[PDB]
């Protein structure tokens, strides 16, 4: 027919203009929004680079004979410090250029979250995926350690294992731009850990093979294990946003990491005392010595200073 | 001293402020922006829906005898195709929910560029980096094939080109979300690369591993070539924004690619033909056999078509 379908055709039309005529207006609130941003962070850079010179040369003039009231210096440096952090608040809800790693994989993107809420639904979200692989990869140990599939499964998890890890660099990185923390160590751990595992990977059967592949395969496990105690924990301490029980679960917690760390170290040992007796592929069996030695070495170097520093309150 | 710097502290207040009215300003006119552009994309994605569903109503009540006035149907029709087309360009505009695969590596992040000139420029610095990489890919292939380095270099190789690939991956995906054609196959082509790639990397030092080491990388340096050469066409046709000089320069090009599907395929057989004889490592050899052919048929089929798509003009 033409008459019901020509009608309802018209009040599409109807709601058709209105929505042009919208579209149509947001696209200049649109361009004064992006005007204003690019005037707003041109600025804030320009004021904090200045004050960052004043900061310099007063400190330079500071360590003078203190006989007159240079309390009052000291009051002016509270005040430079409060004024960075105002300025680093106020730019976090501003949006950045990537940096070096992102632009890489990325490049001249806009990743970069504008909203408290958004923010932390994003971290929220990148623990639970977190935890969903860490359980996807702790069953397919279990079935390539105890099930008896020594041929090439190996080859599969270890794929899923650099996979994982490249793309929680990803994520890690992302997250630093958008305001964290975590850029002491960890971007470089993960880094070792995708470099083990695939010099790993490259390994070919030999006979020494074997016993790695059981020990390796039992402490990657293990580990898979402590990761998911480690995000239950963190993610009830962010839903607690208290602090006598998060202490308290660290205090918990702290022990099965360190046997971890030391379990790395008794690994890397192992392997080298593998790679002394007379064994061909040495290229790999020392290659894959190296990491485990080194990423024991800053784990348990940086858990050290993290839990002195939280003691220290 | 204390005044100079004082004063210029009072200064650096006043720009403060300034600075701090301004940025306290824009965050209401942000909350509106976002508030809009979502009204915005639920008026019209619930406008779309509904005007498919007449479509589909009208296309099933379309084929009725055409004894009355029926070709304003086929104008009401037409009035659809623009209505969807109108519809597409103005949400291109606009930021979308990034889908599956983005989801699944970065998720939850609204990259959406918003503006043609920005759109452009990425996408023209897409290509400088697929241009940047092919160059170092060429030079460790002619490394790696002719000054005899014929251990480990290989496995450094392989590793470069399957980060390449991934990140090829990330980067389409990206371009496709922001707005492109490039929808038909290639997306699933650097998946069957990576695979091959990294089936190849598994394979262990045989004997057969030499002769096809070497059919290997010399085709992968030739490919790379081709590479560049694909490269400098589209970069100037895409300065070009004429289609005389594209088509002859399609023309010229065509050669080579067909050139380089059928060295596929000679190559996939000598290696069906290598797996035939007496040689372990079948597992490698035929799941390294297996993409060849399969990549090929998909390259040339794809190629031949839209060569008799363009033709058809
Ligand atoms: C104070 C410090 C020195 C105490 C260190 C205790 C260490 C050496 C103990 C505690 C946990 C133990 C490890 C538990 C698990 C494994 C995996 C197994 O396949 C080999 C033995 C090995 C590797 C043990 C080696 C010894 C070990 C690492
Ligand atoms: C009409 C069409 C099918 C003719 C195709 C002819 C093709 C198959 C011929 C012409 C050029 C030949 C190639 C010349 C160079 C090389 C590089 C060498 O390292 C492997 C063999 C290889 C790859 C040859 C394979 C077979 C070849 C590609």
């Amino acid at each position: 027919p033409l008459g019901d379908c020509l009608r309802d055709w018209e009040d599409l039309q109807q709601d058709f203009q209105n929505i042009q005529e919208t579209h149509r207006l947001y696209r200049l609130k649109l361009e004064e929004l992006t005007k204003l941003q690019n005037n707003c962070t041109s600025s804030i850079t320009r004021q904090k680079k200045r004050l960052q010179e004043l900061a310099l040369a007063l400190k330079k003039c500071k360590p003078s004979l203190p006989a007159e009231a240079e309390g009052a210096a000291q009051e002016l440096e509270n005040q430079m410090k409060e004024r960075q952090g105002l300025f680093f608040d106020m730019e976090a809800y501003l949006p950045k250029k990537n940096g070096l790693y992102l632009s890489l994989v990325l490049g001249n993107v806009n990743v970069t979250l504008l909203s408290k809420q958004a923010k932390f639904a994003y971290k929220d979200e990148y623990e639970k995926f977190k935890l969903y692989l860490t359980i996807i990869l702790i069953l397919i140990s279990f079935t390539c350690r105890f099930l008896l599939n020594s041929r090439v499964t190996d080859a599969a998890f270890n794929f899923l294992l650099v996979w994982y890890y490249c793309t929680l660099t990803i994520r890690e990185s992302i997250l630093i731009n958008n305001g964290s923390r975590i850029k002491g160590w960890w971007v470089f751990h993960h880094y070792v850990s995708t470099f083990l595992s695939g010099v790993m990977l490259t390994w070919p059967d030999g006979l020494m093979y074997q016993k790695f592949r059981n020990q390796f395969l039992s402490f990657s496990m293990y580990q898979s294990f402590v990761q998911f105690l480690q995000y239950y924990y963190q993610s009830g301490c962010l839903y607690r946003l208290f602090q006598s029980w998060m202490w308290r679960g660290l205090t918990f917690l702290l022990p099965f990491l360190f046997f971890g760390h030391f379990w790395q170290l008794f690994n890397a040992l192992t392997l080298f005392n593998l790679a002394q007796d007379p064994q061909c592929k040495e290229w790999q069996v020392l290659m894959c010595g190296f990491p485990f030695l080194l990423l024991f070495l800053g784990n348990f170097f940086t858990t050290l200073r993290v839990v002195h520093h939280k003691f220290h309150s």
